[PDB]
């Protein structure tokens, strides 16, 4: 009498799929009622479905940190077994339970990146250092207007040089409040802070100008996601390519789209703004089939599909692009770098999309 | 009346294929007389064959820097056209002309890496700085015994700190002459050179201990090879997979070998000696199918086949390994790094295999 489980299943079907496509009308059939459908004949899929739905519920009911880990580990052991004998069992089911298991570990997104930032700059007295920033004569209006990426830099400055040091940059703070980090970043390279700590300062300032954590991404922590794509590939390699019948490829970029995104693919804009290189090129560039793909990853947030484009990405990487990267082509590494950005940032904008407290 | 061309062809068939397998008896049929065979019906292949053979001849007759570039550019334009319409033309031919065009640019290996090294350390008075090393009381016996990788480091020391500075390391030079760079590298970390220039010194010393240019590979120049694998992939992606018939896959690792190299694949030794990590693992490691491949690349020097394993490497990279790298798994990047070593080093040991002067 699993009845708590039936409660969990009800919870899935009624309540968590609309988060999964993230769209009420776009492809609801897949998650609302293809996956539950498959879930019955395959226990790894039911286990994944229950564990994911249970993690989603914990946001409200306290309860069940226990059952999530149970169905987690059931789903994993069974799915490990399920891979080796694909004849006995559907592959759409294996793909589903892949993507679901991903989104589940994605919801355990405990990596809060501000800690990571000061990890990098200094090398407890950690939390509640704000008491003297927003409760401060001149840092209030600037901190009160900033976004979270730039609030981080200002907090980093206070931790380095105290509430009353940061208050000294009258011209820059009037500029940051004024949003011209275009040249507010300019006025900060002439700071005697920047002279005495140039490495920390330069990477703080690009954070203020850009928004993205570009300067710090290379040494970033990011790894709770990574372990789950380790085993996840295991089940891509099993099932690829997918049976002519199986519901997945069609949904796969409307099956590519006769490269319709490529006709103005040159014409889509950076969206990263950091590569800032060669990227005005037309067709005759080995980057396009794979920069167009990144555009498509960036271009849509529907949670399941974004994960789907990731899960399928190594079975679809350009043989001519993979070849460059394997050589060591700088553009290749610097748009695979940009992929570890798209990824790390997608979790940041999903768990920021999701309740944290309050 | 191309008769100089017939001379070139004769030159190919009689004289350059045994360099191409690098083995007189191992697979001579392919190059000695399958490739000439195909060469007649396809002009891109004949053009590549002539251009390659002509570059090989220039080593003796002065003549023809001209005809090499001619057949080069003929082969390229025609091969560009030949790719788009594979129905009209064999794919073994396209693969051949790929590999041959590679080995041709490989023979124009003008990158001499000592210049690259001091590029890195300082940032003309370039050549003939030796006059005061081997013609020097105490540096003679050490320089006279060293190999070329370690002669480079000693020369780097003289350029930094003069003939008579380097002569000061009596204990280390007795040790380097004594070949215990095991701890001769130890005695050099306590040098007041190393104190005043630690960055340059540390990377000099690992060069002395290791042999490989590990410390300097990351900032190395290496690029005359790279451009040719750019377009080379273009013709892998066209022809992959190869027609059930075409002579190539069979030769492809005896078609893999039922993973026979994998049964003691854990058991093959580093050969890099720099990864030095995890590499004692057994099977359950996503690195193996691709570290076993690197072993196989390292394990055989037959020039054509080594190039063949490279040309085919992106159509064969592990989907589970490619997936990690795309994430950013450190082991993945640090054994793709080790691949840009195998590559850069293969040219170094082919053109060192080949006549330079004298």
């Amino acid at each position: 009498l699993n009845l708590i489980d039936m409660k969990l299943f009800h919870h899935y079907c009624t309540k968590v799929w609309p988060t999964i496509t993230a769209a009420k009308v776009s492809g609801p059939e897949i998650w609302r009622d293809y996956i539950p459908e498959l879930a019955f004949d395959y226990p790894f899929l039911m286990h994944a479905l229950l564990a994911f739905s249970a993690t989603h519920l914990s946001r409200t009911e306290t309860g069940l940190e226990q059952y999530v880990s149970s169905h987690r580990l059931d789903a994993l052991r069974l799915l490990r077994e399920a891979v080796l004998e694909i004849s006995e069992n559907n592959t759409d089911a294996l793909v589903a339970s892949a993507l679901i298991l991903i989104m589940d570990s994605l919801a355990n997104a405990s990596v809060d990146n501000i800690f990571e930032m000061l990890r990098i700059d200094e090398g407890q007295d950690v939390d509640a250092a704000v008491r003297g920033i927003l409760r401060n004569a001149k840092l209030k209006p600037v901190y009160d207007s900033l976004d979270a990426v730039r609030r981080a830099a200002l907090i980093n400055m206070v931790f380095q040089m105290g509430e009353t040091g940061v208050a000294g940059f009258t011209n820059s703070l009037r500029m940051l409040q004024q949003k011209r980090w275009d040249e507010a970043a300019v006025n900060l390279a002439k700071s005697r802070w920047y002279n005495q700590t140039p490495n920390r300062a330069k990477r703080v300032i690009t954070t203020f100008r850009t928004g993205t954590w570009d300067a710090y991404v290379d040494s970033m922590s990011p790894s709770a996601w990574i372990f789950h794509v380790k085993g996840a590939a295991t089940i891509l390699t099993a099932v690829w390519p997918l049976s002519e019948r199986s519901k997945f490829h069609n949904i796969i970029s409307v099956d590519l789209s006769d490269l319709g995104d490529v006709i103005n693919g040159t014409e889509l804009v950076c969206f990263d703004e950091s590569i800032a290189d060669l990227y005005p090129v037309g067709l005759d560039s080995p980057y396009l089939i794979t920069l167009a793909y990144l555009d498509k990853l960036h271009r849509e947030k529907n949670q399941g599909d974004f994960i789907l484009r990731v899960f399928t990405f190594p079975a679809l990487l350009d043989k001519t692009f993979l070849a460059l990267l394997m050589t060591g082509d700088l553009g290749a590494m610097r748009i695979m770098r940009s992929y570890y950005k798209l990824l790390r940032g997608f979790a940041t904008e999903v768990k920021d999309k999701v309740w944290f407290l309050e």
